[PDB]
């Protein structure tokens, strides 16, 4: 019988078990229960000399154990590590025994299960059917996982179930409390195994008066007096609160494959269960699959920025999107409004204008393929849209096109014909509506809560979490319900263990580590944006993993660190370690001194056998590069999800390995290796940005900086500063010194072609990341053209992104910083920040002569505004009172205070765009008096 695995889980009673929940071909679901053992690793000696004899033990082979402790050497006499060799035994037992000198401890009893047994938590297995004995209906027990899970088949499709919920509560103060406030609304999106999606909402009837309830029943709703009274097909129901809560219980008490919410783990579910306890004294109960354990719902936490989780043990996965997008996405606000805003969007086109309402259409080529369809999907329960920015309007008419959408909005008439359409701000005042409760707002808020619940599913389909949860269970060998609950240090041990088991290696740290805190990293800061004449945007393809491969860094390829407390010891040691330890078999790095006291720290690495971290990284990059292709060759729509989730997985795992070498408590911990990263890397950065000036002309000049040398040694690799390109024609375009970062490189062409300059970056990629480079270091060429405004770190600027497809281009103009979201300040006299920003942007449409015009106009107009309304809505840019007599925080008629500061600011912040350092401090002085 051929099953596909859904999720594995554990049980922590007196007795341990592992459960597999699985679905067959036809859809009938099965539970399989294995015992759960504590594992250990012993040397042969300890294996036989041990008593009592263990439960089971089978030999692993013949492994090499290595000590990797880091010891600062002083003279030069570097010694060699204890690389013992022996025969290993893997020992399993049902209880917890403490055994002295048992290595290979850092791993969980769950990885030992999947590895030593040949089981992958994503497999589609044809079970061998004689080993599975009945326990109960859909609960078979197994004893020999090897023979039972011996087969394998190609992957086959299954159905799944869901439930997406939301509640809304009565409130009148700051923000409600379970002891004082009843639950007004309760919504639910129920998608069944048979695959029909049913929506419904329940309305608290103790909140309304008698004849209003009458109008409701006459109006289309339903009324119920008990649990048995409800059907799941009524679009709306009216019921008391006890019934509402009993339905919530009974319906989260089922075996849904997922239960998806948004902040549902500390607010929604906590409210529901607590109110239920409060009113009726009954509880939410979870059985085991074998009916021999019962638990009650009680949220717990995993403080790491905490994260709340649900304590269920029947196989369900209780997801919560809030945590997931907090982890996997780096956004500025994690309010449902903003994510639903920028995720779901499309460009629409007006067909007829009108009075106080307009009509839009959304389709094919009007904008990119597909998002019209998604927009039409969420529009099915939408109420308020945003007109291209900031302009909220209620929806008037909906129409599901065959391919897009027609919508009619209550928005005022506008000039243009094409617009952005961004789905959600929902400016609604809830408290007031709670003050004057009548039937109409009840029927409105039903439409709001149901839409919220459905958004909580449109997102889960937008991110494809259902396939990341599987890619992460195959790579990151672990159950499906662990994949998003833990930190990097806990998820890498799977692939690491699988590596150690092929290379017959064990690493043991017999020392207690010491922490020498250090730099995290240097911040790079550009000094001009705009007139620069559109910068390219060359990118690094995974520097840190490439460096950890080149230098062959590892905790066990480190010969030693040698130091020196004073000069005349450096130069001794220094001509010494070149006579011995010569390149290329050896690479040596100067690090930042550990104990603030000496001044050396040369670390030496042996580039003759593969370190462990280099093996790991090599496989990761290798397989990501493959799935990058099988995606390009996939045609069905179910594969293009599986492969894309896989490459994303490998990307994550790779980019998580540098920062983890530094973590003192990880398993890849190696102080010297961490410090040698950032060191090789930052030499690499300076070596690129240095040779980049390269005024190309006379059919190819491109000297770069000066020389094309290779640091760390002489490679004998054609250092010829002059070089001939493909050379489309002759040119006279020179490059300006650049700014760069850990990840990118902003080479600002000073010639400024017009948009064809691109042909210049192509061929530039042709050479720099191909001829001015040594090993696996390589090419990217992204593109962020136009005259950005770098108001700060790479995080804050204009977007203005116009990718390599310049043919008939439309760029992303709006914003990259989005530090324009939190106020925490006053709100009267600004709002110009927008207008100042837009003026400064539009003034640089040209590139040559609007520099002086920029400074002149911005500072003159700012002075005129400031003076006019010093003597006669928005403050976002992410109580002590002052007088204004120079020529709990609220405003008064005392506006003349902060006119003075923010106007100084608006120009003091944006300084990395212009170079007219004259009028800048000139207006600075003008406003001084």
């Amino acid at each position: 019988m051929d099953v596909r695995c859904i999720n594995w889980f554990e049980s922590h009673g007196e007795n341990r078990f592992l459960y597999l929940k699985s679905r067959c071909r036809n859809g009938e679901t099965v539970f399989i229960r294995f015992p759960h053992y504590f594992y250990y690793v012993v040397t042969d000696e300890i294996y036989q000399s041990l008593s009592p004899p263990p439960f089971n033990a089978r030999p692993m082979g013949k492994m090499r154990t290595i000590d990797i402790d880091e010891t600062i050497s002083y003279n030069l006499d570097i010694k060699d590590r204890k690389c013992s060799v022996a025969d290993m035994w893997l020992i399993e037992e049902p209880k917890k025994r403490s055994i002295q000198n048992a290595t290979m401890d850092e791993f969980f009893n769950i990885s030992w299960f999947y590895i030593s047994n040949g089981i992958s938590p994503d497999g589609c297995y044809s079970l061998d059917e004689q080993y599975l004995t009945k326990i109960n209906n859909g609960c078979y027990h197994c004893d020999d996982p090897r023979n039972c899970f011996a087969k394998e088949i190609p992957r086959f499709d299954i159905p799944r179930s869901y439930l997406f919920l939301d509640i809304e509560c009565h409130f009148d103060k700051k923000f409600p409390s379970v002891f004082i406030n009843p639950i007004s609304h309760t919504s639910y999106c129920y998608i069944d195994l048979s695959g029909k999606r049913l929506l419904f909402t329940l309305i608290n009837e103790e909140m309304l008066t008698e004849q209003e309830i009458q109008e409701a029943v006459d109006r289309g709703c339903l009324r119920i007096q008990s649990l048995m009274e409800m059907d799941y097909e009524r679009e709306l129901v009216l019921c008391s609160e006890i019934v509402l809560l009993r339905i919530a219980k009974q319906l989260l008490e089922l075996t849904f494959d997922y239960v998806v919410t948004f902040n549902g783990h500390n607010f929604d579910l906590r409210y529901i269960t607590n109110r239920l306890e409060l009113l009726t004294g009954e509880k939410i109960i979870f059985r085991s699959p074998d009916k021999k354990e019962a638990v009650h719902l009680c949220i717990y936490e995993r403080n790491q920025n905490t994260t709340f989780h649900v304590n269920n043990n029947n196989g369900t996965i209780f997801f919560d999107l809030y945590s997931f997008i907090q982890k996997s996405e780096k956004l500025d606000s994690y309010k449902l409004d903003s994510i639903s805003k920028n995720a779901f969007s499309c460009m629409g086109k007006v067909l007829n204008r009108g009075v106080r309402e307009m009509t839009f259409i959304g389709d094919d080529t009007t904008d990119a393929k597909g998002k019209a369809d998604t927009f039409a999907k969420v529009l099915t329960t939408g109420n308020y849209v945003t007109v291209d920015e900031d302009i909220i309007c209620k929806v008037i008419r909906k129409d599901i096109l065959e391919n897009g959408f027609k919508v009619v909005l209550s928005c005022p008439t506008l000039p243009n014909d094409i617009y952005k359409l961004s789905f959600g701000k929902d400016d609604i005042d809830l408290a007031q509506m709670y003050k004057d409760y009548n039937l109409n707002i009840a029927l409105d808020m039903a439409r709001y809560c149901i839409h919220d619940a459905c958004l909580c599913q449109y997102l889960w389909e937008y991110y494809g979490v259902e396939t990341k949860t599987d890619a992460g269970a195959a790579t990151y060998v672990l159950p499906q319900s662990m994949v998003f609950e833990y930190r990097a240090s806990t998820i890498i041990k799977g692939p690491l263990l699988k590596l150690l088991l092929e290379t017959k290696t064990i690493l043991v740290r017999s020392e207690t580590k010491q922490k020498f805190p250090y730099e995290g990293g240097k911040v790079f800061a550009p000094k001009q944006k705009m007139f620069s004449n559109n910068v390219l945007i060359f990118d690094y393809n995974s520097l840190y993993p490439n460096v950890c491969i080149f230098g062959n860094l590892s905790p066990e390829t480190l010969v030693g660190v040698v130091v020196s407390t004073n000069r005349l010891e450096e130069e001794i040691n220094n001509q010494l370690l070149l006579q011995k330890y010569p390149p290329p078999r050896y690479i040596t790095v100067h690090c930042e001194p550990r104990l603030p006291n000496l001044i050396s720290e040369i670390a030496i690495f042996d580039r003759s056998i593969e370190g462990t971290i280099p093996r790991l990284l090599r496989t990761f990059l290798a397989e990501r590069a493959r799935y990058k292709k099988m995606l390009k060759q996939a045609t069905s729509s179910t594969e293009k999800a599986i492969y894309d989730s896989m490459q994303y997985t490998y990307k994550i795992v790779a980019n998580s390995v540098y920062g983890l070498m530094g973590f003192r408590n990880s398993a890849l911990y190696s102080y010297a290796s961490a410090k040698s990263c950032t060191s090789i890397g930052r030499r690499m950065i300076l070596y690129l940005e240095s040779v980049l000036n390269g005024a190309e002309l006379s059919n190819g000049m491109l000297r770069f900086a000066n020389t094309l040398s290779n640091p760390f040694y002489m490679d004998d690799r054609d250092i010829n500063p002059i070089v001939k390109t493909s050379l489309p024609i002759d040119y006279r375009f020179r490059f300006r010194s650049v700014y760069g970062d850990t990840d990118s490189v902003f080479t600002e062409i000073d010639s400024q072609d017009v948009d064809k300059s691109i042909e210049i970056a192509k061929e530039l990629e042709r050479l720099i990341n191909s001829r001015v480079l040594f090993n696996n270091f390589k090419i990217e060429f992204e593109a962020v053209y136009k005259n950005l405004i770098m108001q700060s770190k790479k995080k804050y600027t204009t977007m203005k992104y116009s990718a390599s497809s310049n043919s008939k281009s439309v760029p992303e103009r709006i914003n990259k910083g989005t530090s324009e979201t939190r106020r925490d300040v006053s709100k009267f006299h600004k709002n110009m920040i927008k207008t100042y920003k837009t003026r400064l942007s539009e003034m640089l449409s040209e590139g040559r002569m609007n520099s002086n015009q920029v400074c002149i106009d911005i500072l003159r107009s700012l002075e005129t505004d400031l003076r006019s309304e010093f003597d006669s809505e928005l403050f976002m840019l992410s109580a002590y009172i002052c007088p204004a007599n120079v020529p709990s925080f609220k405003l008064g008629s005392n506006q003349r205070i902060f006119y003075e500061v923010y106007f100084k600011r608006l120009t003091s912040e944006i300084v990395n765009l212009l170079d007219n350092k004259v009028l800048c401090i000139s207006f600075f002085q003008r406003m001084f008096g």
